[PDB]
């Protein structure tokens, strides 16, 4: 494959898929038993291991759908994954959400042309699969952290023209601002794998308020934890 | 208001919205005690009855995302409904469905240019309260009943031009087609209320098969009493 | 059919298509001789009679495009109805127009996807049929009624977000609003049958002035009349 | 007014609007009673004369949308026409019509994005005035021309990238094809102005006749004479 | 050929199109040898002559994508013309831009449907003959012109709606608004001929400048030059 | 920034924007002196270096419009940037190029909907600097590099549903196929700064064939030769 150079046995079958590729790293070496890095092309890093005797792989994906379909296309059509569960940070656009509340993607809404394109002016609504919703909510749950389950925004555009872009999406009940969600979720059912995405809240966009490192590190964490006890 | 004609309190908060207001009246008959008809303005049947000791309206919609956005607006706008659950039947579209199979709508495509109108050719997915949605899952997994929780359809055009006409839907894992859920998913969010539509499958798209008169009263029934357990 | 249960002998081909059908109901018993009723499926009533010795169908259509597609489709296809005359009310958005006003649709606006879907962007214009549309506006002369030829705009959205919605349409010489004429107009044109769409102002939208139930009765009666006589 | 080089009251409110610079030459010196010639700038001929005791206009608009809108434009805005009657010749895209056939456009259809521009995406239905299409019938009828009232398509393009490119107008009804029609419908309703356009079919699209011309100049000679009654 | 009647042969294979016939009556009189008109139907002055031993043609296009589309194809398919050369004014967009400053289109936005159709809203950009575009530019540096090279509009637009419609274009760094560049370079690529568009400034949309009649002349004979060496 | 952890000194006005950031530690080691790497967030190299006397940065993009855009908005805007120079590989998409041709892109076409959502279904088109895109022309043909001018694809879908997915493009004169020239354009348009992309055609997207590593290399330094001297 162009993107991932790895002989076609070494990536495992459940898959956690943060945009930034030291995050993989840096999940890997944290919450992995025998991480083997089986990739680095772009610096793109993706490992396997092991979570309580069964193999987990953790891939880079990069930002933007068209990125990480590239890594996910090449993942679940060469390399055989079935069970993708992105882990990443969101700005939250409600102010019923706080820093540091994790928020379970149900749906991923988008101003993304990928579906556009396919649909034709249709309307077609890229959804988490079910079980894994219901698993890492009840997980959520379980662990007492303070969790959100609903609908994201999949952006091809982090800085906006003009200011309040994220209000008519708000008013509609969107919780959080991401880029890749909507990419995962439509890929997932094209192909008939499995796909959950998970986000922490690292940055309130109605508040102006952000997340101190140390602060991010610890729910950090804590995400991985539901989303590998998910899988 | 134009369309339902009820004295302002005359509606329970909670509201089961079936299509067709015989079958509202059928629901109201046979599940609900009490029930006294609130509503005939065009032959638009709308009860309110108790369940447990607690006040449930239905209420029928009529045909389509237009005619079910005028009750839905009115009934959570003028008559302050919070908790509104949609009880239909649905055509399936994928042979992994069978007649009589259950459907919880996680979320709702559209062919309606409901959302292109205010979103301008960004997508917006119409999703259920998960709350709602976890609740009726659990009530039809306690009993025994086949239960598949994903993507519908809700379709503006009944009668299509051409044959296969669901094909690119179901490619992509939408499971059944119906008419009103994405209109009920969408005002839902806009105003801050809960919703979930619930669906029995009737007809099998694919495969050319109906079910027959007493098995729809038979899973219709079932799929009556999980949306009064949800409440 | 799934929607209307009668023999295909008992429609005749020349129908009323009111949305209301308690007012499919008042036209049968109050306009048709040996009124008899072939539908209540849905509890949209559908009668057939006679007028002048020949028979006349009137059957409730329902409320926006998705609904009463489903009705004209069947009627044309499964019934062969051949002249269709959607009776109904409008809201005026110009000060021109006066409640009580008869408008006979040219043609007719939308902002529903029908064409959309089909015309990918380009624009169809539905329109009657002319030869109906000049002899419905012949009867109303000969009555001295205040009659109007001209654009409607058929809507899926009765309730709108914000105020002044229909402004833009009334600046290009847009008449009054409704929620049927353009999936009639475009379905009768599609099966090669003929249409018209005649309407009484029953509310003004820029005035905010409401006509009482004994002045829209009268003028009711008188479109009646006139579709009747345009069979 | 860069367009039209004239001074005001030079041009009549009524006038006729051939695309063709020559034939309006052709009109003003066979119809019209002392013709002055009061433009010339771009080669676009513009006269007035008079036709049975009142003075009559005619003006070249050239082809297509774009070029016939600024003529439109300056003729109403600038010259204060009130009455605008477009005559040309079309081709037809359905068998029913034959060679030399009258069409007389109810409305038009198009592919230009003139009002999707300003509806974004809603359809708009660009008509003739009623009162002038109806006038224009009855000349025909009393003259016994072949004549059709319906749709029209005014197309941006003359010539087509694939063969067939009608047949999904001709499926909904549509007559025949030609350039501007909906241009003129909608400027003279956003106007508050009077307007209709009349075509002689010259070319069959369907069965690929054509029309000698010695049959052109005396079918088009038919047309001008129930513009100028109808005027 | 309907639009233009002359035998094959009397066109060579460069041609200059300016929108304006008349200018084509200039072009020809006043820079070619032994101009030769070919082409008088719809008064749209097509000629053939020689500069520096060899043929160029001059032919009128009208205003507009759909008008000059005609002119365009025909000259291509069934004449035989290889290179096209547009020359025309534009109004400046942007204060950077002095009236009589010369703009050579490197490729051209548009509002008109013509690509929107045929791509179906992916974004196709009409471009410049890069050889041409580097010769005219050289030619005008030798002359001491003061030129830009840049993004064009071609409207279909000329009078508008509102106020300030070429905003947004400004800001994107569009240099001046025409109406034909767009159809030009798409029609001059589908048929894989060569095409170029120059335009000198006439009038400045933002200050509300106009140059005299004597500046229009002046500045237009140095375009030609440039035009007919760059050929 | 959140994405480029550097002070604002560390960047300097000319930067060279590969896709791949091992491509960018590449270009600085081997052709500029004293290459300093300023970011290492998300593993996206920036280096900073001098070429000729004269500061160079170099700072990989990541792949897709919305990465791009990400750094490319945050190197205008927070650091300074005036000139960008994307240098990367293409998939040619016409037998008239051959591997290892350099393509210098005039503008580029893309599938994107960066623009729809700006210009709500208008079309711009993003373009080239002209002065950089004539500078790198030349120094291409000073090296006797088979060079082309012309339009590219920037596409949010490197894997594609239906084979053929190129042929509209190609048959509209489009030469390659990369993922984020319409980007870079747009931005530089939007805040007044000078881009260029030029490329290397490393795989040939009809024919089917490939590169060796060597010879990518090879051509690969020739146009990092080119790009440096046209800053
Ligand atoms: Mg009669
Ligand atoms: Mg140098």
């Amino acid at each position: 494959t162009p993107h991932i150079s790895a002989p076609p046995g070494a990536v495992a079958e459940a898959i956690l898929l943060p945009g930034d590729p030291l995050r993989a790293k840096y999940i890997a070496e944290n919450f992995l038993e025998n991480p083997v890095l089986y990739n680095q092309v772009r610096n793109m890093f993706g490992y396997t291991g092991t979570y309580k005797g069964k193999r987990v792989s953790v891939q880079g994906t990069g930002m933007g759908i068209p990125s990480a379909s590239i890594y996910i296309h090449e993942l679940v059509q060469f390399y055989g994954c079935k069970t993708l569960i992105r882990v990443g940070t969101a700005g939250a656009i409600t102010e019923r959400l706080k820093l540091r509340d994790l928020v379970i993607a149900q749906a991923a809404c988008t101003d993304s042309s990928i579906n556009n394109l396919r649909f034709a002016g249709q309307n077609y609504a890229p959804i988490a699969t079910f079980d894994l919703l219901r698993r890492a909510y009840e997980q959520a749950q379980s662990r007492g952290m303070p969790v959100h389950v609903g609908n994201v925004l999949s952006t091809d555009t982090f800085y906006h023209d003009q200011p309040n872009p994220y209000q008519l999406w708000a008013q509609f009940g969107v919780l959080a601002v991401e880029m890749e969600a909507a990419g995962l979720y439509t890929l997932a059912a094209k192909f008939g794998v499995q796909a959950l995405c998970i986000l922490t809240i690292s940055d309130h966009l109605i508040t102006g308020e952000k997340t101190t490192p140390q602060e991010r590190q610890e729910t950090f964490d804590q995400m991985i934890e539901v989303a590998l006890e998910t899988i």
